[PDB]
């Protein structure tokens, strides 16, 4: 008996990269289209079966700050509280790991630029009901949220990640258990029927599937938290490792790709519209991409496409282009780089920032192609 | 009659690019021999000249919420809120000025790595002053609060700059009307009798010889604000700059520098201790610095001394050591990188973060030295 039987089905024209556990990107020439990914081309990423939820009989357990359970039913969770709304870009801490093992091969699922997609989620305020199961605005101390998802190993463990209390807590930080996405049920592959979002946050805190939400004085002792989406010296390899020596990721740093055009491409003389996205941790706003056609010695301003988000709330990637004359018969390469609004840069080259883990992959986005005659 | 005349005696042993107006940094064999910066080498900074102040006759204005004006002596900042603490880091945003003007001149102090220090601070909360003349936890949308010195341009104009008013009525944000320095009274050249310290942002927000605090639905209009400090494309010049294309610095980004030992040094075979510092902006804690000798080839792992602050509070910087064997008759080149807790790194080159100010320099130091026979 597969333990994947039931998985559910996907869009046929995903970049798959495992099938079981199913992990897929959509493909670049679609990643950065639109503004919000489609429901249908969001990337996936599982570690484990997708679980099959009967949505009536579906409970959240909440623990209580005295050791109480409350334990909310998928209606309750819509009725009870006002409905929020947070556009919201994931990435994952292993986006782009490709670029890394071309340094020296890396363990890990060998993402492409598409381990990251943005969706409109819709959902209770974290918030909103950790303050309904009684717990005040602010704990004494650092505290963690911990998450526990209906998916599990063969041994029992679940799925689990964490956040700091005080993130949980803040309105600001727009902490949601999402129901809908991009105006629609959350699918199977996103957590149906209710995943944390964590926005600002790698995507690996963004429970999905959730089963339990538990406060604690110590983050998720899973080993997917423990063990997992850290990040190492380049020094460090599988027989020195000490997970004790680096903090779990929460904020991701600045981070950009060129979706358009792809490598290797051959492209037409005159005007080349370049095209990509950026993006930061934290609610950092991308205050500027800069584009190179000569492997980085010149640079020019892109365009940032779409709105301005508030101060410190800036979730939502920045699409950019910049439309450039182009030489027949020359060779181009594209780079491009951006920076936040703590004014964080992206570093030149990917060996000073290689890891065992294939993790937190920012370097410059390099892209050769070709001008036709 | 010369502007200047009333200036304060320094310290002989300083590294000064400008006498008038003074600014100097502390030697770099000194820089990072204590964690906290004796107060006569902590590096200053002065757009003007320093003002002469009565004590007893001063007055802090601080505009209330509805047009009125509060009027605070220094005994009142003294006695009427709870003195508070907070060791906070200090960066000039043209620190490591000089390494830009390797690639192609800029305009600019030349600052070597020593436009940093780090001090005890002691004072008024800021958020306390603030809730004293009437305001509330929060306004809504987006307000500033303005501060200007007592130091102004011949034509008047003081100096001035702004944060947001979310981070000046934060309590974990430490925002301090500081009166103590290191445990003594604040020394002239660094804002007697009263500054704005605000950790983990740029010192120019920091403003010395406080006269006024406001509260404005707009930045600090003042063109040290508007027209400084901002970080540009390495494609912009003086003819196209728009310095409305780039906010002002607040937080700035992970940054680090070799203190020990010095370029072109000799060093004794055996052992070699290599030190530095390491920060970066927003509280976000140093986690990792990367060391390498063979010019960011091969890296090893730092101590990183001192001690834990709260998290997102690290407005302290890290100081670093690593003692290392070295070869007779051999050729080092000593790089230092750091990791923050959001994993922003530092970018390999300068060429690519080059920008007409000189500001943002925060590419891997790099220190030649000759190990002796
Ligand atoms: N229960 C559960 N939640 C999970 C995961 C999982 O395997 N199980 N994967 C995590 C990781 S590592 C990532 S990157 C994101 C991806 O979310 P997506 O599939 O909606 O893109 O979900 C996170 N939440
Ligand atoms: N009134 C006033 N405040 C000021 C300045 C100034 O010229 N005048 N310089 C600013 C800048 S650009 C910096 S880097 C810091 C330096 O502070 P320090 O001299 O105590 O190091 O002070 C800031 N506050
Ligand atoms: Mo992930
Ligand atoms: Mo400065």
């Amino acid at each position: 008996q597969d333990p994947f039987a039931g998985d559910p089905p996907r869009h046929p024209g995903l970049r798959v990269n495992s099938q079981k556990p199913f992990n897929a990107e959509p493909p670049a020439e679609l990643l950065a289209e639109r503004f919000l990914t489609p429901n249908e081309l969001f990337f996936t990423r599982n570690h484990l079966p997708v679980p099959a939820v009967e949505p009536s009989s579906y409970r959240l357990r909440v623990d209580g700050p005295g050791g109480g359970t409350l334990s909310l039913s998928l209606a309750e969770l819509r009725s009870r509280f006002p409905k929020h709304e947070v556009t919201a870009t994931l990435q994952c801490a292993g986006n782009r790991r490709s670029e890394m093992s071309r340094v020296r091969p890396v363990k890990g699922l060998p993402w492409d630029i598409g381990a990251i997609s943005t969706a409109r989620w819709g959902g209770a305020r974290l918030r909103d009901v950790l303050l309904h199961a009684g717990f005040p605005e602010e704990l004494q101390g650092e505290w963690h949220v911990c998450f526990e998802g209906l998916d599990a190993d063969p041994g029992g463990a679940p799925y689990g990640a964490s956040i700091p209390y005080g993130r949980a807590l803040s309105p600001a930080a727009d902490v949601l258990l999402a129901y809908e996405m991009n105006g629609t049920e959350l699918p199977r592959d996103h957590g149906f029927p209710v995943r944390v979002v964590v926005p600002g946050v790698v995507g690996a805190r963004s429970v999905k599937w959730l089963r339990r939400v538990a406060v604690s004085p110590d983050e998720s002792p899973s080993h997917w938290q423990q063990n997992d989406n850290k990040g190492f010296s380049p020094c460090v390899d599988w027989d020195t490792v000490d997970y004790r020596t680096a903090p779990a990721i929460q904020e991701l740093p600045v981070q950009s790709a060129v979706t358009q055009p792809r490598p290797g491409a051959a492209v037409p003389p005159g005007e080349l519209t370049v095209k990509g996205y950026a993006w930061s941790g934290g609610g950092r706003e991308v205050v500027r991409v800069d584009v190179s056609l000569d492997g980085g010695r010149t640079w020019k301003v892109a365009r940032l496409m779409g709105d301005k988000a508030p101060p410190g709330r800036a979730w939502a990637w920045a699409l950019w282009e910049l439309t450039v004359p182009v030489e027949a018969g020359t060779e181009l390469e594209i780079v491009c780089k951006a920076v936040d609004s703590s004014y964080n840069v992206q570093p030149d080259s990917v060996a000073p920032i290689w890891n065992l883990m294939g993790v937190l992959s920012t370097a410059w986005h390099r892209v050769r192609v070709s001008v036709q005659d």
